[PDB]
C-alpha cells in the first residue's frame, strides 16, 4: 500500500477533459473476439512490465493496486479531509474515476485511444460464469492467486459468502437474478439507498448503499483464495487477491468486475423518476486524487463524472434479464399472526444471531396514500449490525413467513434483501425498501408485520430494527 501521491494536494491542478472527446465502448468480457483479448493482454503487460523497469512510475501495474489499497486504507487525504470510499456515498464515482484513468493508461500503452475497458457481466446468465480470457495461464490476464470454486463452468454465486454452492444450478442462477432484481429495483428505489451515505464523521456506522453491500461483496469472495488456505506459492492465504482489500487490485480481473459495477450506476439512472444521481452539494463537490496516463497528477469531483459519454465512454448495449424477476409466488399462503410471535422490543438488541428468529414490528403509517409513497419511502432499518471484522457475514431478510422459511429459494415475493460482509469489531446498517413487498403480498393495511431473520453465516449481533419513512 505504498501508494504515490503529492504531498500538498493545495498545487495539484484539477483535471480538465481533453478537447476531442472519443468514445470507448466497453464491451462484455465472455465471447469478446480474440483479436480485442491479444491487446488486452498485451496492455496488461506493458503494464506489468514497468512494475521492473519503472517501479515508481504511478502507471505500472502494481502502483494502479497500490491506490486502491491506499484509498480503502484511509491514506489520500484533500483540503484536510481523509477520502472515505468504502461503506459510503463516494464508492461509484470513486470508482468511476479510478477506471476512467486505468482505462487511458491501458489504451495509452498499446497506442489505441479508443481501447474499452470490458465488463464482467455477471448480472446476465451468459456472463455468469468466470470470463474465460482471464482463465488462460500464462497470458498477462491470468492470476493465480483466485479459489477453484471458479471453474468446472461453475456459475458465480452473487450472494457468495466463501462457501460452496448449496442449491441446483437452476435455482442458483434463480438466486442470482432475484438478488440483482431486488439490488437493483427494490431495494434502491433513490439515490442515497443505491449510492449510500456520507461516512465522514464517526459515526464508524459504515453506511454502504445497494450494490457495495450486494452482489459487489460477493464477487470479492468468489475470486480470492479461501482464507486459511496453502497458495501457489505455498503461504497460508488471507483471501489474496480479490479476496482482500489490500491484494485486489492485483487480479486484473478486478478492475473487469468494477466495469460492470459501473455500468450499474448506468443502468440503474436508465428508467429515471427518482433513481437520478445525488443532488447533494457535498457529494458533488466532493473530489478525489489521480495520476493521468502522462504521470500527472490531478484532482477530480464527483460533480464531473455522473455522464459517462462526456468521460468519453459508454457500456456496450446488453440485455438486463433481472428487470423481469419480481418474485410470481408466495412461500407463504396468508398473513402471519404477529401476536404470536415475540415483538422487535422483545428481541432485541440481539446478542448473537445463531438461528432463524421471528418478530413482529410496527409499521409508522398504515394505508398510504399514493403521494405519501411518493414523497417517503418506507425503510426497514437494521441498526447496528455488529461483528468480527475478521469474519464473513451473512444473514436474510424475509416478510411474512415463520421460522421454517426455505432461505435457499429467494425468488419469493417475502425475500425482502441481504447483508453481507467481506473481512477488512464492525458496526453496519442494512436499509430495504419494503413497499414493494407489503403490495405484493397485501399487507398495506397493517400496522404490525412479521419478520424473519434467517443468518447463513457469521456471528452477528443487531442492536434494533425499527421501520422509518425517509425522504
Amino acid at each position: 500500500c505504498c501508494a504515490p501521491k503529492p504531498d500538498d494536494m493545495s498545487k495539484v491542478p484539477y483535471y480538465k477533459f481533453p478537447s476531442v472527446t472519443k468514445l470507448r465502448i466497453r464491451p462484455p468480457a465472455h465471447a469478446l473476439d480474440e483479436a480485442y483479448i491479444a491487446k488486452y493482454n498485451l496492455a496488461i503487460s506493458r503494464m506489468k512490465d514497468l512494475d521492473k523497469t519503472q517501479p515508481d512510475n504511478p502507471i505500472g501495474f502494481k502502483q494502479q493496486a497500490n491506490i486502491h489499497c491506499a484509498y480503502c486504507n484511509g491514506g489520500y487525504s484533500i483540503d484536510g479531509k481523509v477520502l472515505q470510499v468504502h461503506n459510503s456515498w463516494l464508492f461509484f464515482p470513486f470508482h468511476r474515476w479510478y477506471l476512467y484513468f486505468y482505462e487511458r493508461i491501458l489504451g495509452s500503452l498499446i497506442d489505441d485511444p479508443t481501447f474499452g475497458l470490458p465488463f464482467w457481466n455477471w448480472d446476465h446468465p451468459k456472463g455468469m460464469r468466470f470470463p474465460p480470457m482471464f482463465d488462460v495461464p500464462g497470458t498477462a490476464l491470468y492470476d493465480e492467486r483466485r479459489g477453484d470454486q471458479i471453474h468446472n463452468g461453475n456459475f458465480i454465486d452473487l450472494g457468495s459468502f466463501g462457501d460452496q454452492v448449496e442449491t441446483t444450478q437452476l435455482q442458483l442462477m434463480t438466486n442470482n437474478l432475484t438478488l440483482m432484481y431486488r439490488q437493483l429495483v427494490t431495494n434502491s428505489p433513490c439515490p442515497l439507498m443505491f449510492f449510500g451515505g456520507p461516512y465522514t464523521l464517526g459515526s464508524t456506522v459504515e453506511a454502504a448503499g445497494t450494490v457495495e453491500n450486494i452482489p459487489h461483496s460477493p464477487v470479492h469472495i468468489w475470486v480470492g483464495t479461501r482464507r486459511g488456505s496453502v497458495l501457489p506459492d505455498g503461504k497460508i492465504s488471507n483471501g489474496e487477491d480479490m479476496g482482500n482489500f489490500y491484494s485486489a487490485g492485483l487480479d486484473p480481473l478486478f478492475y473487469c468486475h468494477h466495469s460492470n459495477v459501473d455500468r450499474m450506476w448506468n443502468e440503474w439512472k436508465a428508467t429515471g423518476g427518482k433513481r437520478t444521481d445525488l443532488q447533494n452539494k457535498d457529494w458533488l463537490n466532493s473530489e478525489f486524487f489521480f495520476y493521468d496516463e502522462n504521470g500527472n497528477p490531478f484532482k477530480v469531483r464527483v460533480r464531473d463524472c455522473l455522464d459517462t459519454k462526456k468521460m468519453g465512454y459508454d457500456y456496450q448495449p446488453t440485455a438486463t434479464p433481472w428487470r423481469n424477476f419480481k418474485p410470481k409466488t408466495k412461500a407463504s399462503a396468508g398473513k402471519v399472526n404477529t401476536g404470536s410471535i415475540p415483538p422487535e422490543s422483545q428481541v432485541f438488541p440481539l446478542a448473537k444471531l445463531d438461528k432463524a428468529i421471528s418478530f413482529s414490528i410496527n409499521r409508522p403509517a398504515s394505508s398510504r396514500t399514493q403521494q405519501e409513497k411518493n414523497a417517503q419511502e418506507e425503510v426497514l432499518t437494521f441498526n447496528a449490525i455488529k461483528y468480527d471484522n475478521r469474519d464473513y457475514i451473512r444473514f436474510d431478510v424475509f416478510l411474512n413467513v415463520d421460522n421454517n422459511v426455505n432461505a435457499n429459494e429467494l425468488d419469493k415475493a417475502e425475500f425482502a434483501g441481504s447483508y453481507t460482509s467481506l473481512p477488512h469489531t464492525a458496526t453496519a446498517t442494512l436499509r430495504l425498501a419494503i413497499t414493494e413487498l407489503l403490495e405484493d403480498i397485501g399487507l398495506e393495511d397493517e400496522d404490525t408485520i412479521a419478520v424473519t431473520l434467517v443468518p447463513k453465516k457469521g456471528d452477528i449481533s443487531i442492536g434494533g430494527v425499527e421501520i422509518k419513512l425517509a425522504d
